């Protein structure tokens, strides 16, 4: 299962880890994919994460967006994981950097209450423009299933560690 994450409540774990490699380690039941509503995985976690499926996760994201289209920004839908997991969970957190409402953030983190465990990145942290600090607040105020989150920045997961209240 997972390992060297510390625990910083009874159900959130962080650990500073590249989520590719972690995904690919533990291969969880669900990974948790930083979308935008288009599932477009250019950047961040979603192009990392894209990339280790070898563009399977992009090819299959299209197929859903041409029958479905776009996500809503706080929505959420449920793909293949591909080699990372047995399915990947693609929420969409606001982006401040293309002016999206902030106050969205926690209705993207109610997402992860439909699955029982989750392997996942911050949401709306790192290209999304959030403060990462903000966002791991509202997880552990919204998320009441079990998650291990994922922080690629050795730096930044220091920042998290050393100012958890
Ligand atoms: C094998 N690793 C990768 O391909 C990789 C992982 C990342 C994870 C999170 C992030 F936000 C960025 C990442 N960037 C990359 C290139």
């Amino acid at each position: 299962s997972f390992s060297g994450y510390l625990k910083l409540t009874d159900n959130v774990y962080i650990k500073n880890a590249d989520i590719v490699e972690e995904a690919k380690k533990v291969k969880p039941t669900v990974v948790v994919n930083a979308a935008n509503v288009y599932l477009k995985h250019g950047g961040g976690v979603a192009g990392a994460l894209n990339k280790a499926t070898n563009n399977a996760m992009q090819v299959e994201s299209d197929d859903y967006i041409a029958t479905n289209g776009p996500l809503k920004v706080g929505g959420s839908c449920v793909l293949s994981g591909h080699n990372l997991a047995k399915h990947c969970l693609h929420v969409v957190g606001p982006n401040v950097n293309k002016g999206e409402d902030i106050q969205l953030l926690k209705s993207a983190y109610e997402n992860f209450n439909q699955h029982e465990v989750l392997l996942a990145p911050l949401l709306s942290a790192g290209i999304f423009g959030a403060d990462p600090i903000h966002s791991l607040r509202v997880c552990v105020d919204t998320v009441r299933t079990n998650v291990y989150l994922a922080v690629f920045d050795k730096n930044l997961y220091d920042k998290l560690v050393s100012s958890f209240l």
